[PDB]
């Protein structure tokens, strides 16, 4: 059939947006860190589910393994880090990644302009947007129970959208995707990756399985 897909575009909330601007336009020494702030969230979300999981064991009827993925790819040039914890609904993912506003973006933007490290992104409230420190395109797609699958994307361009996904189905958690840029193709090295998460994520309490190619 001409499949009806549903897609919503949003505006990033006015100083989000400045943020990004401020971290794809200006060298930054240990870029290194985006995917230690993309696998602690997936820490986080594999922990809430962990917690929801000793109470409620139907929780893990689509799940199962609390684990982590890093998958390079050197056709798409894309590095993807996917989880099966709890995962987000719509509300989740419209309010956590853009259309609502944080607390700590102001606080964070006045560090960098006075020369703060890019690695208090974490402390600030704003880790996941130190993934366009090295990704020009970025999507999120999660599955979690009560709510159905969505797919968030974004190039910044003060724009996101958020589509409800039919594609490759994934029981439940989230699957950030990136589309790295030309010359942040170390990224997609196997040495490089073993490197970093060896040496910025041993405090992962979850399996990191790097997929290999
Ligand atoms: C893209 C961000 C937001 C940064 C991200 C999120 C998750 C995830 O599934 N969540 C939901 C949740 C619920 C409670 C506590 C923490 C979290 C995080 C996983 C990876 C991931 O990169």
């Amino acid at each position: 059939p001409m499949e009806e897909e549903e897609v919503e575009t949003f505006a990033f909330q006015a100083e989000i947006a400045q943020l990004m601007s401020l971290i794809i336009n200006t060298f930054y020494s240990n870029k290194e860190i985006f995917l230690r702030e993309l696998i602690s969230n997936s820490s986080d979300a594999l922990d809430k589910i962990r917690y929801e999981t000793l109470t409620d064991p139907s929780k893990l009827d689509s799940g199962k393994e609390l684990h982590i993925n890093l998958i390079p790819n050197k056709q798409d040039r894309t590095l993807t880090i996917v989880d099966t914890g709890i995962g987000m609904t719509k509300a989740d993912l419209i309010n956590n990644l853009g259309t609502i506003a944080k607390s700590g973006t102001k606080a964070f933007m006045e560090a960098l302009q006075a020369g703060a490290d890019i690695s208090m992104i974490g402390q600030f409230g704003v880790g996941f947007y130190s993934a366009y420190l090295v990704a020009e395109k970025v999507t999120v797609i999660t599955k979690h129970n009560d709510d159905e699958q969505y797919a968030w994307e974004s190039s910044a361009g003060g724009s996101f959208t958020v589509r409800t996904d039919t594609g490759e189905p994934m029981g439940r958690g989230t699957k950030v995707i990136l589309h790295l840029k030309e010359d942040q193709t170390e990224y997609l090295e196997e040495r490089r990756i073993k490197e970093i998460v060896k040496k910025h994520s041993q405090f992962i309490g979850y399996p990191i399985t790097l997929f290999v190619e």
